[PDB]
């Protein structure tokens, strides 16, 4: 296919950091003002701004994230408006206005329904089911990296660690990593596919049904595969049928060929969705 995404280079003058949004992966994410060349329209964005010391193959990675990102693609990912090529690499996107999923299900935990969850889990899952379509490893997502465009509207973002697949090429082979997020093939042997994706997807769909509880809470990181070897998983949030709670488990099997297909998940929780109650009983968060 001809892939006539548009990529636009901007000057640093086109933009105005307003206030910092947080950390991204590898990066300060900040609010900001971008008003494009020949035009006059304040747009508000996300500006990524990357580390400065930058080796050829982080910038040979920033520039693969760019020409996936680029694309009309998912409207379940956040598409990169934009690069600044400065001495420091700054990554443009379109704000979105309610923050990170993270933070959103924390701090309305008390308002947040069983058709909002399961639109959220299918809505992550179709997003990642496009990124496997275009050969892009998250190997990062989490609840802390999905973003609310608005209540009925999520987009996975950063992709700081993400890895653009060669054509067959079935694996990355990876420097600091997401391990409480992490498939156990991850963590021991640094093997990232996107089925170690659907691992981290799992514990996305754990994060949001517990209202952005800390996985695996207190227990230090180096005890994760130890635990998980042990057949511990996390725990069955209360707010969830044993339906939800089954897709879950099958996240996390050792066995990365027993795990779920992104498009499988998609099919699950769409099929949840269309009965929210029957399969989260939301008055369990009290
Ligand atoms: O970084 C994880 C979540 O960010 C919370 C900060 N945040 C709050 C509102 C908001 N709106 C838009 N973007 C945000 N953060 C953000 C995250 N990642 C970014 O990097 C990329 C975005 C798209 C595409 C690519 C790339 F490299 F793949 F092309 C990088 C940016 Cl710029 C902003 C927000």
């Amino acid at each position: 296919a001809p892939n006539q995404a548009l990529l636009r280079i901007l000057k640093e003058t086109e933009l105005r950091k307003v206030k910092v949004l947080g950390s991204g992966a590898f990066g300060t994410v900040y609010k900001g003002i971008w008003i494009p060349d020949g035009e006059n329209v304040k747009i508000p964005v996300a500006i990524k701004v990357l580390r400065e010391n930058t080796s050829p193959k982080a910038n040979k990675e920033i520039l693969d994230e760019a020409y996936v990102m680029a694309g009309v693609g998912s409207p379940y990912v956040s598409r990169l408006l934009g690069i600044c090529l400065t001495s420091t690499v700054q990554l443009v996107t379109q704000l979105m206005p309610y923050g990170c999923l993270l933070d959103h299900v924390r701090e309305n935990r008390g308002r947040l329904g069983s058709q909002d969850l399961l639109n959220w889990c299918m809505q992550i899952a179709k997003g990642m089911s496009y990124l496997e379509d275009v050969r892009l490893v998250h190997r990062d997502l989490a609840a802390r990296n999905v973003l609310v465009k608005s209540p009925n509207h999520v987009k996975i973002t950063d992709f700081g660690l993400a890895r653009l697949l060669d054509i067959d090429e079935t694996e990355y082979h990876a420097g600091k990593v997401p391990i409480k997020w992490m498939a156990l093939e991850s963590i021991l042997r640094r093997r990232f596919t996107h089925q170690s994706d659907v691992w981290s997807y799992g514990v996305t769909v754990w994060e949001l049904m517990t209202f952005g509880a800390k996985p695996y809470d207190g227990i230090p990181a180096r005890e994760i595969p130890d635990l998980l070897e042990k057949g511990e998983r996390l725990p069955q949030p209360p707010i969830c049928t044993i339906d939800v709670y089954m897709i879950m488990v099958k996240c996390w099997m050792i066995d990365s060929e027993c795990r779920p297909r992104f498009r499988e998940l998609v099919s699950e929780f769409s099929r949840m969705a269309r009965d929210p109650q029957r399969f989260v009983v939301i008055q369990n968060e009290d």
